[PDB]
């Protein structure tokens, strides 16, 4: 019955000890942690956009006027509001106004086919009025008294596979945050580069963490990123601490820093992850670029908050497959056969993940009831699992149990 039933003790042992993640972290929620940042750090630079820079004490007065906004045109708590994802200082001001409201923000590209962003208004439940309305000019106003509700929806994000709305709940953002933050040692010094537009969930890994530690969110402009030469003197100029790439981009970069050995003595993380990659471009990068910044290998889909495993990359490693690595904090991930039996180590199975990092669902009932589960997969622990269409296999590396992606159904 339980989906572990066939599994000898050692085999069950090692998806135990695998999904032993449970971690409490300290203290208020994200938004509270976001308003305690902006009161004991008000002067500090909040975003560095391409139209300028503003400290913490303007973005939340910025976002106070759209939370203001958005009361006074009816817009109540639980509501999802539309923000035109660009790379200025807007959108930082909408999103978290949007927030600071109670509602819920869905990023819009305003580049996207008029009947493309209809639909999504429409699918999302979205009201129009910050993509209607400069948010950034609205009159000043202290934010709204919102009641306290647990687990608010922060967002809904379009992911495709056709189109669907991820509905991202607030403890699973705040689980994400604490573990960007604490994993990477984000300081308020820092310096958090934003690859991804905001219509793109890395985005969400950079800019919370920025705001809930008191560090700067560096938003990476449109044409730095497609000059992978100009990006690396870029990451210089701007002192870039923390960078979120998806793999194939980190390559453009690492053939970039083989033609130009590159200086990156202020940046210390790179997190990365999208495709599988190997330790022999990895062990190159580590020639070519002249840095302490370390490579955290991870993985995830959108429907699980961004990431759902990492792996610290060794440096001295040539040959071979990076691992996709071991689950974030309150994250346990299960590799299934067509039965929904746990697969032993070793063995390839269909990835199902449990645990804080978990999507709501979707905003069609019909693509949740196909995606979302319930399986007992050791006695007395029944799971909500979300089925990825991911393959991978338990391995030994290191002395430690990973996760080693192996493709896709
Ligand atoms: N480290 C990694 N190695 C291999 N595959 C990875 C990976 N990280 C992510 N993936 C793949 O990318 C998927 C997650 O995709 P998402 O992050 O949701 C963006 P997308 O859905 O590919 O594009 P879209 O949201 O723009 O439509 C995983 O389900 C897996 O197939």
């Amino acid at each position: 019955v339980t989906a572990d039933a066939a599994l000898e003790p050692d085999e069950r042992a090692a998806w135990l000890a695998y999904n032993d993640t449970a971690e409490d972290f300290p203290g208020p929620h994200l938004l509270a942690r976001l308003d305690a940042v902006a009161r004991e750090h008000p002067d500090r630079p909040a975003v560095h956009a391409v139209d300028g820079v503003w400290t913490y004490r303007e973005l939340h007065r910025r976002a106070d006027a759209v939370a203001a906004f958005l009361a006074a045109r009816g817009v109540r708590p639980g509501s999802v509001v539309a923000i035109a994802a660009t790379r200025a200082l807007a959108p930082y001001a909408a999103l978290l106004g949007v927030l600071k409201a109670g509602c819920a923000y869905v990023p819009v590209n305003p580049d996207d086919p008029a009947d493309r962003v209809a639909f999504v208004l429409a699918d999302a439940g979205a009201t129009p009025l910050l993509l209607d309305t400069d948010p950034a000019s609205l009159p000043a106003a202290p934010a709204p008294d919102v009641p306290h509700e647990p687990d608010r929806v922060c967002y809904v994000i379009y992911t495709s596979g056709r189109p669907k709305g991820v509905v991202m709940a607030e403890r699973a953002v705040d689980n994400l945050t604490h573990w960007v933050v604490r994993r990477h040692d984000v300081r308020p010094d820092d310096r958090l580069g934003q690859t991804a537009p905001l219509t793109f969930d890395p985005s969400v890994q950079q800019v919370f963490p920025a705001w809930a530690t008191g560090a700067c969110l560096v938003t990476v402009p449109d044409d730095v990123q497609r000059d992978p030469a100009a990006f690396l003197d870029w990451l210089r100029a701007e002192r870039v601490t923390h960078l979120d790439l998806v793999t194939s981009h980190w390559v453009h970069l690492l053939n970039a820093a083989e033609a130009r050995p590159a200086e990156l003595p202020d940046l210390r993380w790179i997190i990365i992850g999208g495709e599988t990659y190997y330790y022999h471009q990895t062990h190159r990068w580590h020639r070519v670029v002249s840095s302490p910044a370390r490579l955290n290998t991870i993985y995830g889909p959108t429907e699980a908050a961004v990431n759902a495993t990492e792996h610290l990359t060794e440096p001295d490693l040539d040959h071979g497959q990076v691992p996709i690595g071991v689950p974030l904090p309150n994250y346990r991930l299960y590799a299934l056969d067509d039965d929904g039996r746990l697969c032993p180590p070793g063995i390839t199975g269909e990835i199902h993940i449990a645990g804080a990092g978990l999507a709501r669902g979707y905003r069609s009932a019909e693509a949740t009831a196909k995606a979302f589960h319930e399986l007992e997969v050791h006695s007395g622990r029944t799971e909500r699992l979300y089925r990825t269409g991911d393959l991978a296999r338990l391995v030994r590396h290191a002395d430690r149990w990973a996760l080693e992606f192996q493709g896709r159904v």
